[PDB]
């Protein structure tokens, strides 16, 4: 067993908790596990595609209320206000499920090769994975045999997706940590609602407002909760205002105190609890990483000199360069990283000085063109003058001028968006000219900056891609002047218009203050991804629940639906019949926009007051816990960067 | 001229920028100015009452649209949806205005006595004050003569009230400072709205959504601005969703980006700018305060020894204690203040050590009963055991037990809130007993702690007041059992029930985690008062404007009003006919609850697209700038208080 291989495995496990167990490092037959692990990691993209396909299966699955026999079969996509996504027949669903299950079974049970036997079965996460996959196998086998209270496949596959990604698991652990403090603050919020509703119930006992709205304590509590959400602020206390204008003072006090005090208090408590949870998790990961790096360093130096020389550290570099989970490293980057790692400047790396490897490896991003093969062309008087022009600050001025002229052309073109394509050809030719000038611009920029220097930064690659896609689109439009179903259609023209509008957005980066804010947003989006994914999974679970319980109560032939708020407001296309319909309905409830319309209506269709436990629990878990968290991150990023400029 | 008098004036000016001018300190005839200033400050409560009466005059003034001759006179409070506040006739209005104007004229022109002549006419604040008062005098004289485009008195007296209070002036200066940054971020927000609306206009050109909602660029910009506030989130893009379910992706992107990027960015920018404004203002005030303290210290020490001996420093306090604008100081507190001021512990105060006078004076709040006059009663065997009981921790346990019994009794009372008073007398006697037990409790607490000890803290005073207030009412209810219009009325019984329920809040006072949050809420409001006052003044200005322009367009006989959103939603009692009606309508717009209903409707009644400039500006100035600032203070207070414990 080569010690450098064990050190490379330890570095992989030090970068993140995913890796080989520490209990297999010194045991015999180490390379056999290593090769199997490497082959497994070669297919991470395949595994990711499989998991995403497993999740996206739910969008196309036939709803359970179609599994029965409604009086019209649900192929009439308009009767039940469904729409726009196809349904897999039994054969398609079965073959798709079998494909996904085969890939999942290979993925789940493959670790047994490189984890030994006892280690695989002694891990809680692996036990949960195997339990989920065996439940999935039993469920699909039952489906095959039948061809049943309900199908448990959506929930189990969503759980598999959640625990297949490290970030979602971390988010769930953090939410579990927060749960206690969240329940504590929820108790105070509930006490405030209960006392305020009791006060309102007693005050408006025999008044006109107590005979239409606050009929009992339960109705008063319900309406006061809705009012706390400010979804019906003027509506709820119109009778009180009409009977006595002084009654509005109490409701103004309630709304103001509730909204500002309670809402901001809940947000602050959630942010504090999540910050403490992050502190604990990050401390745990940091200690694990430090311990793993210490073990690796102790393993490497078998001479016990205390420091690592040049050749040994280089050898470690090409031993660990084989992993795909670590950043790519070049040849001279080996020496560059070794030089950067040295802090005491002694051509050697200390035990504590080596504890900064993970940060150091992905830190260079620097350093030469292929245009210097022929020096008779690159070094010329006209070439030199053009090279002087390209870095001249007036080059950006000229580009901005061309962009403004393009802006004028696009605005005048959109002005005549009603007239037919008879007079559109001169403008199309002009935009062809503009696109080809932009192509000349990018080609000249490549011809100046070189190839690799042009490819180092990512924004330049994005500009590269957008320029090519827009120019190939405009060429496809131009070189085919005859009518065709792929070039004379208005959709292609609209796409071309949007392409020019994005190219005109490019202009907005001229203003430094706006460019800073756009850069802050763009940098923020990757860091907000795990929480958005957790919200997406929660919406998936709630959509499964809503299709299960509120399945087909909204129809075109229902009688008691047309007396509800949903039909009167014309939201009947926002329902829980489909999976996509649930995806959009939970988005509409996700913003508190007329959110009580659904809760009022489905409570009527279901016929029980228990159904609101679905929506209330949705509001309490999603809006008060997750969205508050997202808003907290957005505010924190903006506040930190804002303080960063003046600091 | 006594130097100690000049030092006292300088210390008064060092506490806050309000005081005598610095240019009269060395001039002859100081006591004449000092006595006039002292007499003036003796009437600060009268001045405050006068200013508040001037501000509250607007609530009762007859609306201008009544000064004309409508077909029915506006004494019909039901025809124009007015109500509940009386109108002053011409004589009452004239006499009230003359009284207020005379008092304010005395207040404004009095500083001429103690400030010389040139100094009074060389201050910008005095110049604007005299301009406001002369404009008010001209306006009231014109009103008297007439017995006219519009009445300028409301705005003028609102500005007089605004600049009569130092905190409102400071808030206006800070808003003027923020105006530039707020305008920049508003420009960015407007660019976002403009381009998003253009993209939506060209996307949905010939679609069903472009033929009903996005008819033109102006209508699209209007609807997208409304959608930015999520006031009509599902409503606006129903046609797009019904024609193509994929069109919802664009609107989901727009709404999410708006709500979670732009709104929070505006909030962060406003908070950062305002925090910088506080930094500048507080730095200026602190430097001015230190300069004034240095001048005072240089003035007092005429021996130039560099430190003040004890007796002279004590003598300074008898001179400076005559001002009503400085905290009260007791005779024996002089030595304690002198001891606390001394940091180097040398029985003397240094030049730099004198910088902490304003902080030190209002800092002691410590240091004894009158019950010890007879020692034969207080020092008794039973009295000693009672003293042991009262400080025992089980005393609070017994109090809580009594409170829980009171809870059970009052809940059972409220259950039988429908039955009349025959069975209500046993419960009335029960609450008679409970209130008198609480009276025994508070009197016993006085007897064990003393009188001044019972009076030092303010919460004890509040408990004192509420105990007497509730017990006098409960005893007046019982001692007069016959029917009366002041004791047998149901309103009095309801007041008694609310008083008891408010008393039961003490139970929540026990839970430490809830106690901290309630304490933070109580402590925050004193610090939030100037901003709420600024918002109140802005609402006053907008109410004056709305009554002026949207005066009587909402009637019971209007034809085009019943085709608007206002009448259909039954908000007609929320209008701008009155001043109180404007006070509540601006509150409903102040919270974004169905806020576009008014803006849609008055745009129809006025018949111009310019009227929305009233509401849009109201959104831009109040909600984006002021309410965001209030939310920032609430968040900051909660966050700092929460982080205090873990630190
Ligand atoms: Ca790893
Ligand atoms: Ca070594
Ligand atoms: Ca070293
Ligand atoms: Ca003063
Ligand atoms: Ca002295
Ligand atoms: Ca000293």
């Amino acid at each position: 067993g080569t010690p450098f291989q064990k050190a490379a495995a330890l570095v992989d496990l030090a970068e993140d908790g995913i890796g080989l167990p520490v209990e297999i490092l010194d045991q015999s037959s180490f390379g056999e596990s290593a090769r199997y692990y490497f082959i497994f990691t070669r297919l991470d993209l395949i595994w990711s595609l499989n998991y995403f396909a497993l999740l996206f299966l739910n969008f196309f699955e036939q709803p359970l209320w179609c599994e029965k026999n409604p009086k019209p079969s649900c192929k009439d996509r308009d009767y039940y206000y469904l729409g726009e996504l196809p349904y897999l027949t039994n054969a398609e669903s079965i073959i798709y499920e079998v494909i996904t299950l085969a890939i999942l079974l290979v993925h789940t049970f493959f670790p047994i090769s490189y984890e030994g036997s006892r280690i695989f079965w002694t891990s809680r996460l692996n036990l949960v994975k195997v339990a989920c996959v065996v439940i999935l196998f039993v469920d699909v086998l039952v489906d095959f045999l039948y061809l049943l209270p309900f199908r448990i496949a959506p929930y189990v596959r969503v759980i598999i997706f959640i625990l297949s990604i490290r970030e979602l698991r971390d988010t769930l652990v953090l939410l579990s940590g927060m749960l206690g403090t969240y329940l504590n603050i929820l108790a105070l919020w509930m006490l405030f609602l209960l006392f305020a509703s009791w006060i309102a119930f007693v005050m408006f006992e025999a008044t006109q407002q107590g005979l239409t709205v606050f009929t009992s304590y339960g109705a008063t509590l319900y309406q006061m909760f809705i009012l706390f959400t400010t979804s019906n602020n003027p509506d709820v206390w119109i009778p009180a205002y009409k009977s006595s204008r002084w009654s509005s003072v109490f409701f103004v006090l309630y709304v103001l105190i509730g909204v500002y005090f309670v809402t901001n208090l809940i947000l602050a408590v959630v942010y504090d609890s999540f910050k403490e949870q992050l502190a604990k998790q990050v401390s745990g990961m940091d200690q694990m990483k430090r311990r793993m790096l210490e073990k690796a360093f102790g393993l490497i130096d078998s001479d016990k000199n205390g420091e690592i020389d040049k050749n040994q550290c280089i050898k470690l570099f090409e031993q660990l360069t084989n992993y795909r989970t670590l950043p790519k490293i070049s040849k001279e980057e080996f020496g560059l990283i070794f030089d950067e790692l040295d802090d005491t400047r002694d051509f050697k790396i200390n035990k504590d000085e080596f504890a900064d490897l993970c940060q150091a490896i992905a830190l260079r991003f620097q350093k030469p063109s292929l245009f210097e093969h022929f020096p008779q062309i690159y070094h010329s008087a006209l070439s030199q003058q053009l090279r002087a022009f390209v870095r001249s600050p007036n080059f950006g001025y000229a580009i901005s001028f061309i962009l403004i002229i393009n802006f004028i052309a696009v605005v005048v073109e959109t002005t005549l968006a009603i007239e037919e394509s008879s007079a559109q050809k001169p403008w199309q030719v002009a935009e062809f000219v503009f696109g080809w000038i932009y192509v000349l611009e990018m080609a000249l920029k490549i011809y100046t900056y070189g190839f690799e220097n042009y490819w180092r930064e990512g924004a330049n690659r994005f500009d590269f891609l957008v320029t090519w896609v827009i120019v190939i689109g405009e060429t496809a439009t131009f070189i085919t002047p005859d009518e065709n179903t792929f070039f004379s259609n208005g959709a292609w023209i609209r796409y071309l218009l949007l392409a020019r509008m994005l190219r005109l957005i490019r202009l907005l980066m001229n203003v430094q203050r706006y460019r800073a804010f756009i850069a802050t947003f763009i940098t923020l989006i990757p860091s907000l991804m795990p929480y958005l994914g957790t919200i997406f999974c929660v919406l998936c679970i709630y959509c499964s629940i809503g299709v299960q319980v509120f399945g087909g109560l909204v129809n075109a032939g229902n009688k008691k639906l047309f007396e509800t708020e949903l039909a009167e407001d014309d939201y009947l296309l926002f329902n829980f019949n489909d999976y996509p319909n649930g995806m959009v309905t939970l988005f509409n409830l996700l913003v508190m926009g007329n959110w009580q319309v659904w809760m009022e209506s489905y409570k009527d269709l279901t016929g029980t007051w228990w159904s609101i436990t679905y929506f209330v629990s949705f509001y309490v878990i999603t809006i008060l816990l997750l969205l508050n968290l997202v808003v907290a991150f957005v505010l924190e990023a903006f506040f930190t960067e804002l303080d960063l400029e003046e600091e």
